[PDB]
């Protein structure tokens, strides 16, 4: 059994490792930037750069918050050529949320194993994605997007931003894990050569 | 759907290998740590490193590289089925575009395949039980095919835990033959 207490966390945790494993599997940050660790029963890499750690701790944390409340539905990783500004790759996580859970008599029935396994297969897929994605050879920087309700108060630093879709694109839809309180559809979108 | 492998023989085999590999990875048939990244044709590819499999996937692919140099094999079909159940779980079908026998060319081919395989694994349910592989080499009713290859086929077992796969077996199914004609007038 599992509760909003934690299902908020599980998904936040996912975004940490995912965003890391995206950044590493892409060439966003240097390969030696990251360290080899165990989670979900795979070996993923998380970053070492203090700047990037402090950064992600803030987002993983801020998401944990909003997930509890069901404010956030989209999280996007926008990979853009820092030389030009142009967008080259775009990882997009849709978050179907079950509002009627704050009000649940009993915790949902679903083993840790279950959920920690649906993910093992998502992350696993994102990894095998490496073949057909085009290679980023220009200096690229990333950026997060969070989609949320107008009916929410967001800390002062954030600010409204264009969607930044890819001029000429090709998407590929991926597996979707779910805690029964949060479903996360994941799909990548690359620039057609 | 079904994936189309176009090319000469020395190649189409290698492609099959890359695909049947990707399937084993993304479906968690073997573990994650079973595999490794290797680069060939300027691409990165996931391939397995369990010696059992390599031996087997090799002998079957070599014999396939052969039947192919003359376009005798029409389609390969992989049939992941529950091992006690019997019930099929999913089929992976490869249609062959046979050419009897630069690099930008190959490159695009591999991608379309891995990309196909990948977009597919999206819609499949999670696997959760033990299971058997059944490779089906579909060939011309006529063939140098040794008797053993048909019906029983060569196979291997792995009772060792940590691996979904339990038996992988190949078998040749001879069906008909095709001849392309024109009609100049």
């Amino acid at each position: 059994s599992i509760t909003l207490r934690g299902s908020a966390e599980i998904v936040a945790e996912f975004f940490s490792f995912g965003i890391n494993s995206i950044l590493y599997q892409r060439g966003i940050y240097p390969s030696e930037t990251f360290t080899r660790v165990q989670k979900y029963g795979l070996t993923l890499l998380v970053t070492t750069d203090l700047e990037l750690i402090k950064y992600l701790n803030n987002v993983v944390e801020q998401l944990k918050d909003w997930l509890y409340k069901c404010s956030v539905q989209k999280l996007v990783v926008v990979i853009s050529n820092i030389e030009s500004g142009e967008v080259l790759e775009r990882w997009q996580f849709d978050i179907e949320c079950d509002k009627t859970a704050k009000d649940d008599s009993a915790p949902r029935e679903k083993s840790q194993k279950a959920i920690q396994d649906e993910i093992r297969s998502v992350i696993r897929q994102i990894t095998a994605t490496v073949t057909f994605l085009p290679l980023l050879e220009v200096s690229c920087s990333f950026d997060l997007l969070i989609y949320t309700d107008k009916d929410l108060v967001v800390p002062e630093k954030w600010e409204e931003s264009g969607p930044q879709f890819i001029t000429n694109s090709e998407e590929v839809r991926l597996r979707s894990f779910t805690t029964t309180i949060h479903k996360v559809n994941s799909m990548v979108a690359y620039k057609i050569p």
